[PDB]
Parts: structure tokens; sequence; C-alpha cells
DNA sequence: CCGACGGCGCATCAGC
DNA sequence: GCTGATGCGCC
DNA sequence: GTCGG
């Protein structure tokens, strides 16, 4: 981190941005700025170095000029000040409160947590157990408790059916010291893009995951995305591990490298890659790479037998997912 | 200048 | 009920 | 806010 400074400048814009002035596009620009910048590797000197960077413009280069002649950004300076921005960024950090719902919260005078806590009649479901397990969620998860999250969930899942494959993705399969929270891609043979020869392999899952007690809520589930909690156990007279999110993904199993390839990111690094698709005449989603004819139009999906299948096609080198963490 | 900017699952709501 | 828009989430 | 044409 030599630019520690610079990065959570620009990563606090872009959550100004997207939280306050719900300006999505602003939002990612400085994103894509901040991590440039991040994989940088020399201690940056000034905005006109740092504008050599694609992602980085005038605006940012002025700003990074300031953040370095001062050690800070008096536009961030006057938001950090300012109540009403102040309140709705902080809704926003409660899963299922987005931009939308913090300022109409603010708008009724809801804007802490003790609001939120007397106002749970005024959440939705997915609220509601944000709420609960606020500060649970805002914890990072240490590596080796990932594994022990990882050796539960594999297990159960084959006690179910052998014939699931669930692999965890995510920051966990680019190699990360921590994780945010748990991503788990899943496949079983009877659920391709040509048939689904079986109902319920989503929730046969979640099921038996719930019976163990691993699984502890729910923030919403359809037949291909489980997004909810879950808890390690913990040994006797020991203290309860924090709640953690869990998010699975039922990807259909002849779509196994497209689907692996989204679900282990990072974002910034699918939205750089699939844009990079765009620019090479393809398209990319979780399930397919097609070809975008001259009118424009996705045409039909590409033979994929790996995930560098996908690299080739749009004329990248390979790389390995810890080198995906942009 | 100016359009494009990644792609999509689930929850919720408006309109019919 | 449905469909389509929108909010919020995932990487 | 930044880029590409
Ligand atoms: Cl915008
Ligand atoms: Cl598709
Ligand atoms: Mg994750
Ligand atoms: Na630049
Ligand atoms: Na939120
Ligand atoms: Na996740």
């Amino acid at each position: 981190t030599l630019n520690g400074g610079i990065t959570d400048m620009l990563t606090e814009l872009a959550n100004f941005e997207k939280n306050v002035s719900q300006a999505i596009h602003k939002y990612n620009a400085y994103r894509k700025a901040a991590s440039v910048i991040a994989k940088y590797p020399h201690k940056i000197k000034s905005g006109a170095e740092a504008k050599k960077l694609p992602g980085v413009g005038t605006k940012i280069a002025e700003k990074i000029d300031e953040f370095l002649a001062t050690g800070k950004l008096r536009k961030l300076e006057k938001i950090r000040q300012d109540d009403t921005s102040s309140s709705i960024n902080f809704l926003t950090r409660v899963s299922g409160i987005g931009p939308s719902a913090a300022r109409k919260f603010v708008d009724e005078g809801i804007k802490t947590l003790e609001d939120l806590r007397k106002n749970e009649d005024k959440l939705n479901h997915h609220q509601r157990i944000g709420l609960k397990y606020f500060g649970d969620f805002e914890k990072r998860i240490p590596r080796e408790e990932m594994l022990q999250m990882q050796d539960i969930v594999l297990n159960e899942v084959k006690k179910v059916d052998s014939e699931y494959i669930a692999t965890v993705c995510g920051s966990f399969r680019r190699g990360a010291e921590s994780s945010g929270d748990m991503d788990v891609l899943l496949t079983h043979p009877s659920f391709t893009s040509e048939s689904t020869k079986q109902p319920k392999l989503l929730h046969q899952v979640v099921e038996q995951l719930q019976k163990v007690h691993f699984i502890t809520d729910t923030l919403s589930k359809g037949e291909t995305k489980f997004m909810g909690v879950c808890q390690l156990p913990s040994k006797n007279d020991e203290k309860e591990y924090p709640h953690r999110r869990i998010d699975i993904r039922l990807i259909p199993k002849d779509q196994y490298y497209c689907g692996v390839l989204y679900f282990t990111g990072s974002d910034i690094f699918n939205k750089n890659m699939r844009a990079h698709a765009l620019e090479k005449g393809f398209t990319i989603n979780e399930y397919t790479i097609r070809p975008l004819g001259v009118t424009g139009v996705a045409g039909e999906p590409l033979p994929v037998d790996s995930e560098k299948d996908i690299f080739d096609y749009i004329q990248w080198k390979y790389r390995e997912p810890k080198d995906r963490s942009e």
C-alpha cells in the first residue's frame, strides 16, 4: 500500500457519489481510479504522474495534488461535516438499505442505529437481518475461519448428494488472507443449460446447512441464488464466532468456467474484463461468452473448456485468481 | 463533443 | 395473477 | 469522472 492515502480518498469520494449523490457512473469512475492506483508500484509524487494511469483524469489529478500538498481534501472535509450526507452514508452500511431507502429514512427522522432499532417495523426482511447483525457484518473473516467454513459446506453438500460440486470463490479463491464474506458456487449434473432434471437443487443444500445450524438466517432466496447468514460452531465455554454473510450461486454445470470466472471476481476485475470483451467484440456474463454481431446483437455461446479459453477469446494473457484482486 | 460505461438474481411495487 | 421498472445485492 | 472516436 504505497498510495493508501490517495486510494482511501478516492474510495470515500466513490462512496459519497454512490450513497448520497446517487451517481453510479461517478462511483464506478472513482473506484476504477482507486484500483489502478492501488496496483501502481510506485509511491505517487504528483497528480500528473497519476494522470498517466488509465482511469485517472484531470479532476482526480487535481484532487491528488491537493491531497499530496495538504494531506486532505477540502471537498471531503465538508462532506464529513454535513449531517445529512453523514446520516445517509451511515444508513447504507446496513445490508438491504441502499441510497434510496437511506435518504427516505433520514427524511422520516430515522438516522441512527438507535432509530433503526426502535423502528424495526419499518424495515423489510433483508434490512431487518442487516440491522440484527450490523456489527458482525463489518468484521472481516480470517482465512483460517474461511477454511473451517469451507470444510463444513463441502462436507454437508456431499452428504446431500455426492454429485454436487461446491467451490468457494470470491476473495477466498483469489488467496486473500481475509474475506468480507463466503461465496460458494454450486453445480450438479442435473442442472445444465439444456435442462433442469431435478427441482429444489439449491433448496436441498440450503436446508441441509440450516439443519446443522450453519445457515442461521436468509436475506433472499430463489431457484439459483441464496443470500444469507451463517456461523461457525464454537466449543464449550468459547465465545461465539461472529455471524457471517454467505452467498450461494447455482450455475448450470456445463457453464462452470464462465460461472467461476464471474464469482471469483474481483468486482472491478470483472468490470474491466467485461469492458475489454466489448471492445473486442464479445459479451461475457456468468453463463457464456458470445460474439457481437455487426448489428451489435449477441450471437451464440462460444465453446469454453477452461477459464483460460475466455481470456484467449478477448486476447488477454491468462491471469491467475490471485492476480485478479483489482 | 458526446455516448457509453458489466451483467444479472431476488424483492418489491405500479399498472393492468 | 402477470409484466416491467426499480432498488439492492453479488462478483 | 474518464475514455474513445
Ligand atoms: Cl453518474
Ligand atoms: Cl447467456
Ligand atoms: Mg465475497
Ligand atoms: Na489517465
Ligand atoms: Na446497504
Ligand atoms: Na458475497
